[PDB]
């Protein structure tokens, strides 16, 4: 089951740049809870348990210190991590203690326990990912002692945003693995079947789109992509929007529209597959008979996006990155930089959404070798020609995922031209 070599790396990683950077990053704690949920978002809790042991631990809470690693969790997650005691001794010279929690008890008495441990280990810091809403019986009674307890609490996301910002050539590899299924999906499934559509003149609800395209992602077969189906994923419900409905939040859900691609319409699907947990993303924009305006703004949008992708090489800061889309519709469509998104993107690995990379203007932190971006641009609200239009109010959007190598930035989603006479129909 687990990965004891990878576990040792990691573990070894997670507890160098605990120590490194611990006023800085790590809120300068003592120890560091993490604690996930019973099965139901993205939690970067969870990440950390699929980074560092390769599987997810539902109802389960993990403390690390500086000598121990206590884990109160069920008796099957405990005889599985039996296994990892004596590489963790090995590595980072800690003793994993596991506390087992019978399925009818609250865990209260193991939280108690946990906590002296805690205070022994010497007043105390605790870190904690602070934004993480507690769901469920066990994480609630989890955060009230903490929060009851004498401890200093930290946050500490940003020192695993900075932990996970940096991927492993293996970690690559899955990123990619998942990226060249996403860009199959949307250049070998989504664009012949809008094609059809468009072509028949069919009609399809943006709800249908997105069951379908799912289970193109689900059988990589289905687009002969030739990967472990059981590895693969969806990182989210696919995005398919039109007539005039539109939402670049990542959050947009399909809704029971039907497809709209009269004159003067722009189409918006964006699509994610993740292999062995690693997240890819691709979004692109397809222009109906596009009207001057759409035109433009979709010329200005993809020169934008490149100039994003240019600028992201190790050294660079993300605002810099960002100031670089912005600099080009200053130059080319000075009326329209108003409904740029504020964001270029973010991170993305385990988590879809890397919170501590995004690439905004306020973003300094600096591009580094390894690190993994979904450069995901758009225009929002801008007005069509035609007034009368259902497109009347339309947005736009393109998205790749690209790697940061040393010596060149590889957009991995890279799956023909993305220029306007190659997604415009007439
Ligand atoms: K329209
Ligand atoms: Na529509």
């Amino acid at each position: 089951s687990i990965d004891l070599n990878t576990f040792q790396t990691r573990l070894k990683a997670f507890y160098s740049h605990w120590d490194d950077r611990r006023t800085d990053l790590w809120g300068s704690s003592d120890a560091i809870a993490v604690a996930c949920p019973p099965p139901s978002r993205y939690l970067k809790s969870t990440a950390l348990f699929l980074w560092l042991l390769g599987f997810e631990f539902p109802e389960t809470i993990m403390v690390f210190t500086k000598k121990q690693i206590h884990v109160l969790c069920s008796q099957k997650k405990a005889s599985i991590l039996e296994s990892v005691k004596k590489p963790a001794r090995e590595s980072v010279g800690v003793e994993i203690i596991l506390h087992v929690k019978p399925k009818n008890d609250d865990g209260a008495s193991s939280m108690d326990a946990i906590i002296r441990a805690i205070r022994a280990q010497s007043s105390s810091t605790v870190g904690h990912i602070a934004r993480e809403e507690p769901e469920g019986r066990l994480l609630d009674l989890w955060a009230e002692k903490l929060k009851n307890s004498k401890f200093r609490l930290s946050d500490v996301a940003n020192g695993f945003s900075a932990l996970f910002a940096a991927k492993s050539n293996e970690e690559i590899t899955y990123i990619k693995r998942a990226a060249y299924l996403t860009g199959s999906v949307m250049k070998n499934f989504v664009v012949t079947k809008l094609e059809n559509v468009i072509d028949e003149e069919k009609k399809i609800l943006h709800s249908t789109l997105m069951e379908e395209t799912e289970k193109v992602i689900l059988d990589p077969a289905k687009v002969n992509c030739k990967l472990k189906a059981d590895n693969v994923d969806i990182c989210y419900p696919p995005i398919f929007q039109s007539g005039g409905k539109f939402d670049l939040r990542p959050s947009a859900v399909s809704n029971d529209e039907a497809l709209y691609y009269d004159s003067a319409s722009v189409i918006i699907c964006a699509v994610g597959a993740r292999y062995k947990s690693y997240c890819s993303n691709i979004a692109r924009t397809f222009l109906i008979d596009a009207d001057p305006i759409q035109s433009k703004a979709y010329e200005v949008l993809l020169k934008a996006q490149e100039a994003v992708i240019g600028s992201l090489k190790p050294g660079n800061k993300l605002s810099a990155a960002y100031l670089a889309a912005v600099s080009v519709v200053e130059k080319d469509a000075p009326d329209m930089v108003s409904c740029l998104t504020k964001s270029a993107g973010t991170g993305i690995g385990i988590e879809f959404r890397e919170s501590g990379l995004n690439i905004n203007a306020k973003n300094d932190q600096i591009v580094k070798e390894g690190m993994v971006f979904n450069v995901s641009l758009g225009f929002q609200n801008l007005h069509c020609e035609n007034s009368k239009s259902k497109n009347k109010v339309f947005s736009l959007l393109l998205a790749d995922t690209i790697i940061i190598n040393k010596d060149k930035t590889d957009v991995v989603t890279s799956i023909g031209s993305k220029a306007l006479k190659d997604v415009a129909y007439s």
